[PDB]
């Protein structure tokens, strides 16, 4: 049991850690109000990941991007989304703020069945407009079309975006300060399905030829569907992210945060977003740089 003690310790100063490195890396001030995410996961003791992330426009750097992944093995699914919403919670209460929930409850309306989850998310992107800070929820349904079908009818609704309904796992919720919030619906392909013919014909077919070069690297792949449906945000989970310089033309912005990650003690893998025309440019301007790291018992 003393085992037990100093590794809860232990694990709760390298969450802290893995956060703080990011944003002294890229903000001399914190952003408010940080502390409450740091509680919060601090407070999660089972098993998780931290996610950092950069959204780059330009030369601006928007770096107070975090979430945790809940992943303790016993999947208690709802009750990692009551401790997500605690926060929220206290995020309201503190800042002085109510959020608009109606999207996660409509979406979560009609008696969900939790043992469809595979994936939840709790994070921020905090901004000094606090009008345009944010909290986030993501959540992954497996076999679920019932609910399925329910975010597309939350989002913009049927087509187009419709062609990659089938495609669909992975929910996404923003709750802007302001009282704005807005749900996302994600179509993906997954790497051994790369080659099918048959996803060529129903996916890759409608997105131009330098979309498809980074999936070389990838192992997984994501589009959101409702927002934008002009230049769609394509997403790739780069099994390297050293790879990134390599199938990604980096401005100086995002060079930096790519140089800053390079030799971190973080998980090998990224994720990269960019908007679908921004791979046509011969310079990416606008891109979004997400780095992972795993905190186990
Ligand atoms: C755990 C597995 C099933 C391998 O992941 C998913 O396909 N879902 C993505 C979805 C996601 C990725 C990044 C995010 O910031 C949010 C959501 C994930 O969790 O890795
Ligand atoms: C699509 C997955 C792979 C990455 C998280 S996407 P997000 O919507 O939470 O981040 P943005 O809103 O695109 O800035
Ligand atoms: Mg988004």
């Amino acid at each position: 049991m003393i085992v037990n003690v100093i590794q809860k310790d232990r694990l709760k100063e390298q969450k802290l850690q893995f956060i703080r490195n990011h944003q002294q890396a890229f903000d001399v001030e914190p952003i408010y109000p940080l502390p409450l995410f740091e509680d919060f996961v601090t407070s999660i003791e089972g098993d998780c990941s931290l996610e950092a992330s950069c959204k780059i426009e330009s030369d601006k750097l928007i770096a107070s991007r975090f979430l945790l992944f809940f992943e303790d093995k016993t999947q208690e699914w709802q009750k990692y989304l009551h401790q997500s919403l605690t926060f929220f919670g206290l995020v309201e209460n503190r800042v002085g703020v109510k959020i608009n929930y109606s999207l996660l409850q409509q979406f979560l309306g009609s008696s969900f069945d939790f043992s469809k989850v595979t994936v939840l998310s709790a994070g921020i992107d905090l901004r000094n407009n606090l009008a345009e800070s944010s909290l986030k929820m993501h959540i992954r349904i497996k076999d679920y079309p019932e609910k399925l079908d329910k975010a597309f009818a939350l989002s913009d609704g049927a087509a187009d975006g419709n062609y990659l309904k089938d495609f669909v796992n992975l929910i996404g919720f923003d709750f802007y300060f302001n009282g704005k919030s807005e749900i996302e619906i994600y179509a993906e392909v997954q790497e051994d399905d790369f080659f099918k013919p048959e996803i060529n014909n129903l996916v890759w077919q409608h997105f131009p030829k330098t979309a498809l070069q980074p999936l070389k690297a990838s192992s997984l792949f994501f589009t959101g569907l409702s927002k934008a449906n002009n230049n769609p945000v394509l997403y790739y989970h780069l099994k390297n992210r050293q790879d990134l310089t390599n199938y990604f033309k980096l401005n100086d912005t995002a060079q930096r945060v790519h140089s800053f990650y390079q030799h971190q003690d973080i998980l090998p893998y990224m994720w990269v977003g960019t908007a679908q025309k921004e791979l046509e440019k011969t310079r990416i301007e606008n891109i979004r740089l997400y780095y992972y790291k795993s905190f186990k018992m």
